[PDB]
């Protein structure tokens, strides 16, 4: 493998995010002229605030990844203040952007991009790993519009977190316990939000979201793509045990096969040109 790389390597640039332990910073690597989504963390405030296990198991959930739907982890190192994470940088930014830019997606956008999740969720369940914080503000777009999933700190691995508010499962609320099927009511919350512009759950603070999430309150508009509903309706579940692709409901065949992705082609998404936003 290369030398281990240094700051010295890079003309670091723009900020890209913020988070209360990390900021990710745009980079250039000088002699490739690469650019990379640059993560950094300061040793010292996630000792303080016992975060070495989430910041570990970021790099090792990363480490573990190899699809064109999630981010990329290139190379780490570290100086005596700091951890470096190189991960690939998704130049369009968060499917957030463009659900606010444009309002909603129309019919073949939503399937299009629902598709794309769905397939990245096979994946990252079938290696027995539990996203726990999916949401449009870390689905990132790649410069050819295809999605790039991010955001592993809070991952968990399957042989105490609790993510968004809004797209928070019922079973975090009345269990304290995840799985695969938190994931797929994630989804059902966005897929909602990419049709009708807006998720599902929403009111004034985060106790009156949890009860109306743990009520099953929300409502579908007028305007909504019926099969788009049907889905979501199959999807957002009390019982997680009866949430399509869900292993007691013999898995991602199902969800697949569902009538809302009649004309999507599976096998090779990543290949396709996404239907312009
Ligand atoms: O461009 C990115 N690639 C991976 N993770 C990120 C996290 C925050 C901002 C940007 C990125």
């Amino acid at each position: 493998q290369p030398r281990k790389k240094r700051p010295e390597d890079f003309k670091f640039g723009k900020i890209l995010g913020e988070g209360s332990f990390s900021t990710v910073v745009l980079a250039r690597e000088l002699a490739t002229s690469r650019e990379y989504a640059i993560k950094i963390l300061e040793k010292r405030h996630i000792i303080k605030e016992n975060k070495v296990p989430y910041v570990t198991r970021e790099r090792d959930v990363m480490s573990r990844l190899d699809h064109p739907f999630f981010v990329k982890l290139y190379f780490t190192f570290q100086d005596d203040e700091k951890l470096y994470f190189g991960l690939s940088y998704a130049k369009n930014g968060e499917l957030l952007k463009y659900i606010r830019k444009i309002g909603s997606f129309d019919e073949t956008c939503t399937r299009f991009y629902t598709a794309e999740i769905v397939s990245a969720l096979e994946y990252l369940h079938g290696k027995g790993i539990i996203h726990r914080d999916l949401k449009p503000e870390n689905i990132l777009l790649n410069e050819d519009m295809h999605i790039q999933i991010t955001d592993f700190g809070t991952a968990k691995v399957l042989s105490s977190f609790v993510g968004t508010a809004q797209y928070v499962s019922p079973e975090l609320l009345t269990e304290k316990s995840a799985c695969k099927s938190s994931d797929l009511w994630a989804l059902g919350c966005i897929i909602y939000q990419l049709v009708a512009g807006l998720p599902p759950f929403r009111a004034g603070n985060e106790y009156l979201i949890f009860q109306k999430i743990i009520k099953l309150e929300y409502d579908f508009p007028e305007k909504f793509f019926p099969k788009a509903r049907d889905l979501v309706e199959k999807l957002l579940v009390l019982d997680a045990t009866k949430r399509l692709g869900c292993e007691e409901m013999e898995g991602y065949g199902p969800l697949k096969a569902h009538p809302f992705f009649e004309s999507v082609t599976w096998e090779n998404l990543h290949q396709q040109t996404p239907p312009k936003l």
